[PDB]
């Protein structure tokens, strides 16, 4: 059964692949999240300074 083992490794490779695609999807969600968070942080700073002077 060395082609049973091979079928197991083949199934494990497919699973890891789907994890990497899922991970890549997360990272992209997180980049857009963090740009938006940065952008908001700047808007609040401009606002604070506007009330300052």
């Amino acid at each position: 059964s060395d082609d049973d083992i091979m079928m197991y490794e083949s199934a494990e490779l497919k699973r890891v692949e789907e994890e990497i695609e899922e991970l890549k999807r997360k990272i992209l969600v997180r980049k857009k999240h963090d740009l938006r968070k940065l952008s908001l942080n700047n808007q609040l700073q401009e606002l604070q300074s506007m009330m300052d002077g």
